[PDB]
Formats: structure tokens, C-alpha cells, sequence
């Protein structure tokens, strides 16, 4: 199995406050499950080659997704911003697979990624444990 | 908009204790979002014609999904049991649409449904507010 | 250290639906802390001789407390029903100590307790692991 | 009645990551209750003259309390850092009343408070809605 444990940091009240509105798990590698403990989120997966997505909404209405997973035994991540309401995590997660438009990002196997949304919100994913089967990352808003 | 608020009742410790492991929202009707308040779960949707799925796992390893949504202005529900680990909610939610194998169940527009899993766990969805745009249901395990 | 992990089973929608409104830890035995994981609640304590209280409120307005702890190396529990709004868990938890009016209930070292409230709600605490330092109980509202 | 809604912003992973370990409500003003919705926390109280406390623990072991309440119709707040394990919120909340050692801090009726702990963690409580019965504050760990 692989697990990825996320801690969510929110830095700047002027950007609003984000909460989870959806959580998906892709079906490869025997799937996987999200769980919560002590204010953290863990994605547990059946092997290498799958992922999951958290979609967040701020109290100012902004919608963004965070994807994390393992590709060929190495962690990967992505963040998509500026989402329309119909672009649910259920739409986004499969776009990393089957030659979809985000597959290239998975294939980069990034240990960190940074993006600012068009409305001005910074998002970062930073793995703090970057090797092995029990991975850890901080997700930082603002 | 439509909302569906769920309260989860668990009746029988011998069946184990279930917790959420995934939550999806289908992309029709401008999508929608899950939220939590006072121990309840609300699916808020952009209009009639979409749905969302909660997948649960028990501490005995059982995997089941609960689907709720609105079809032609009337509520619907379904429960799928006996799931394999790769049959994530991301797999299940779309099966209600595009002539998929569960579409017939959505089309029934049920206000209640009951199923027992092969391993012997009873599940019921029962709408308590069955008309209008702010719907309410109890989800009962065991 | 001692821990007590609780699983809350709400059986009967006719009683309404309860959620936590307060969680206290008494200061003996070097204190302790509440945590949440996978829908369960764990009280971790620094030794034998202390306790904590969860207060619950139903969506019908009912207020009740559940107390769990370890006294002379044996688990104990209590449920207090029919509470007024001013009788917060902060009021109730100390009543088990310093010769307070609930000390005798702690002293019973009960592994199970059953009580039905003035509005008809049945409550049960039943330890499923009843010895050792890693205690487990089901809390059932019926 | 009065309510205080809190949004918790954790800014700085170097301080570790905090989660709630206790939540108390003082018994004046007909008590009150904590609730959670969309990742936020609301203390609802029966009138002016009471308060509640959230105790937090970091994954590095740090223990701190945040107190919020209403005194003579004006909001107040406090943050206590450097706590020992035996100094539970159940110990701290009463210290604001009955001529206890923290009463003067309640009496200040602060709309903002800033303190840095012995291990270097910066804490701020800043009310964003500072008047009326529906109060709002940001709690920032930095």
C-alpha cells in the first residue's frame, strides 16, 4: 500500500477560508480511501499508480482541486484553480489518466508545486516525506 | 438550487462502525458541493438533474455507496453494497447516467430504499422531507 | 497512560439526531486530551484517576452527558440526562470528584450503564474492551 | 443570545500542526454550546456574561487555549500558552470568573489579542465582526 497524509495550512484571511466539498479516489491500483484523524487527511491506496482529489470551496466562493498520488513508485501532485461549478472532482480526477489533458502533470512526479489563481489566491503542495510508502505533504493556501 | 441533507444512524455494533471514505458530485446541473454541519451532511446542487455519492467503509472492511440526487424535480436514492476496493464512488456515480447500468434506479425517483449486503448489513435511505427544494433523508445502517 | 475509544451509534430517528457540543478533561492523572479519527472519539489520559465528558445536544433540544474514565485501574462510565442549558460539561465533570454528588457513580467502576431519559431517549455505554490500558466502548442512543 | 464564530488559520508548518483536544462552556448566562460547520466553530451562548474555551495540541506537543466570550455586552478573548498537560480547559475556563487570576483579561473586552509562546508559536485572535450578537473572529497560529 501507499498512503499520503495531508495537513492543510491557511495563511491569509483576506483570501477567505477553504473547506472540503468533495473527495475522489481513482480506480487503478485497487482504489483507495480517504480518512481523517487529528485534523489531517490521509489517502490510502492499494498500490502505485492511482490518486485522489480533494476539492475545496472558500467562503468567498472560490473552487480549487488538489490531486495527490503515486506514479511509478514516486509521489506526484497538482493543483487546479479557477474551476467552474460543473468542474467537480469527479470530472477532474480522471483527466490525469487515459491520455487525458492533465496526464503530463502526473508524469512529472513532482514533490512540490505552486500556483496562484486568477482571483489571486496562492496554493502550494509541498511533500515533507518524499520517498517510501508513507508519504506526507503540506497543502498551503494563501 | 436543490439541497439534500442526510443524517446517518447506525443501529447495530455487531455490523461494525461505518465512516465516509469518498464523496463525489456529478457534473450535470452546474454540479454541487458537499458540506458538513452539526454532524450532518448536505449535498447542494445547481438544479435538478444531478446527484452525489458517499462511499462508506466499516471498521470491519465493508464498502458501500449511498447515492442521492434529483431527477426531473423529484428526489431519488440508491445504495450499492458488496463493493470491491477498485469500485470507488468515482466509478459508481457516473453509472447512473449516460445509459449506464444504474440509470434505471435513478429513474425510479424513490423516496425510500432498503438493501442487505451479502455479508448481512442492512442499509436504508428514507426521505423525511420528500418534496420541494430542501430535501432531508435518514441513512440507516444495521 | 490510558485511552478510551468511543464509537457513537444513533439507532432511532424518532429521538432526533445528536451532535457533540462540549468535551472536557478532568485535571487529575496529568490530564488528557480528546481526539477524533474515522468518526470515533478517543480520550487519552496520563494515568489512572481521571476522566472526560462529552456533552451532546439533539436537534430536538435534548442535552445529555457521557462520562468515561479510569478509577483505581478500572474503567468507569456514567450518562446524565435531562440537563438544563446551564449544566454544561464543565459543571458536570468535577461533580465526580472532591466528594461531589456523582463520585459514587465513578466508584462503581461500571463496564456498562443503561438509562432512559425524561423525553424517552435510551442511552447505553457498553465497554467492548473492558480491561487493560486501551479501552473501547460503544455509546448507543436508542 | 450571542454567538461567536471562529475560523482557524494555521500559517506556518514550522510550528507543527494543531488540532482541538477540548472544548468547554462556562455556566453563566444559561450556558451555551459549541458546533461545527464548514470547517468553522461557533460558540452559541444564552446571553452576555459567559464564554467558552478551545484547547489545542500541536503534533509537536504544544498545548494552548483560546477563550472567547461576551462581558457586559462586549466581546472578549484571551490566549494562554505554555500549558502543562494538567492545565486542561476545564481548569482554565473558570479562572476568568469568581475573582480568578484571569478575570482582568476578560474585563479588558479585547477585540484583538496577540501573544507568542515559549516555543515560538505566534497566536492572534482578531474579531472581524466586533459588535452585535453575531460575532466573528479569526484565530491565527503563525
Amino acid at each position: 500500500t501507499y498512503s499520503i497524509t495531508l495537513r492543510v495550512f491557511q495563511r491569509n484571511p483576506g483570501r477567505g477560508f477553504f473547506s472540503i466539498v468533495e473527495k475522489t479516489v481513482f480506480h487503478y491500483a485497487n482504489g483507495g480511501t480517504w480518512s481523517e484523524a487529528k485534523g489531517t487527511h490521509t489517502l490510502t491506496m492499494g498500490g502505485s499508480g492511482t490518486s485522489g482529489v480533494l476539492r475545496f470551496m472558500s467562503d468567498k466562493g472560490e473552487l480549487i482541486t488538489v490531486a495527490v498520488g503515486v506514479h511509478n513508485y514516486k509521489r506526484w501532485c497538482d493543483v487546479v484553480t479557477g474551476l467552474k461549478p460543473e468542474e467537480t472532482a469527479l470530472v477532474i480526477n480522471p483527466q490525469y489518466y487515459n491520455n487525458g489533458p492533465r496526464a503530463y502533470t502526473r508524469e512529472k512526479q513532482l514533490a512540490e508545486y505552486n500556483v496562484t489563481s486568477v482571483v489571486g489566491t496562492r496554493f502550494e503542495v509541498k511533500y515533507t516525506v518524499v520517498e517510501g510508502n508513507n508519504l506526507e505533504a503540506n497543502v498551503i493556501f494563501s
